[PDB]
């Protein structure tokens, strides 16, 4: 008897969602923030994001095939955290960072907004 | 810076794994004998060959319906969507053979060879 976990398994699954995401397959909508639009996989947005889980929880919004945001929020902001839940790697900058923070609240995304007030910290 | 979160990709797959649970925008069913089991294609693809296989063929590809091979133990292929699902293989003496047969006919070879792993310290 042997129960056996699979430390690399959870990384190599995320890494074929995003090589998915990047051919578009299965991408099930677009999201629109101001002067961009970005294809993705409803349920990994669900999966790191309070927002989108809520968003596609409700049965109105679930089938929906467009979600307009904010149009305040910062599409290259929005960008960087689409890429990190992808890839688990984070791009942050002195250049961005205000940017990645104010999106990662709004997208209720708590380690990335933890993880600003660090880099603002030892700014 | 490039950040990488550790945990991140561990934490995707089970909030996918919560979704499933809940029926949660699964897109196909996977009839194994006289058994049914819900899943998202983009997952089953992440983690196997033969789903990834059908789910890049033209004559396959959009069917909400796939029927494996009937020889297939149900309970074999519950731990390995389970598997997919969590990276924990549940493997013991009574199940080895048909999750390691399971595991073949998928085309998961990280599973078989932790199979053949098994077997060499129990056989
Ligand atoms: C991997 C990762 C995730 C999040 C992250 C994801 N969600 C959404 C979420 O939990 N969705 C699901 C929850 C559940 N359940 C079932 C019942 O039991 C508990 C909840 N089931 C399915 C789904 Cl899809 C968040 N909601 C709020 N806040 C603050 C967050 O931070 C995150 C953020 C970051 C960052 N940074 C990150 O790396
Ligand atoms: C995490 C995990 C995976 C597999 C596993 C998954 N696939 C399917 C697969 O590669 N899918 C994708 C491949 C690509 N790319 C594009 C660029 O070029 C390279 C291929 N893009 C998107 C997807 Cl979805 C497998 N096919 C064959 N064989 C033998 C396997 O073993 C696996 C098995 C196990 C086990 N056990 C496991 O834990
Ligand atoms: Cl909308
Ligand atoms: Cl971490
Ligand atoms: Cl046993």
């Amino acid at each position: 008897d042997s129960q056996i976990q699979f430390t690399r398994h959870a990384s190599d699954v995320l890494l074929n969602l995003n090589r998915l995401r990047s051919r578009d397959i299965l991408t099930d909508v677009v999201i629109v923030v101001s002067r961009e639009q970005f294809r993705a996989h409803k349920t990994v947005l669900m999966a790191c994001s309070g927002l989108f889980y809520s968003i596609f929880t409700d049965q109105l919004k679930r089938n929906l095939s467009v979600i307009n945001l904010d149009p305040e929020i910062n599409p290259e902001g929005f960008n960087i955290l689409l890429d990190f839940m992808y890839t688990s790697r984070l791009n942050l900058r002195e250049g961005n960072i205000m940017a990645v923070m104010a999106t990662a609240m709004y997208l209720q995304m708590e380690h990335v907004v933890d993880t600003c007030r660090k880099f603002i910290k030892a700014s």
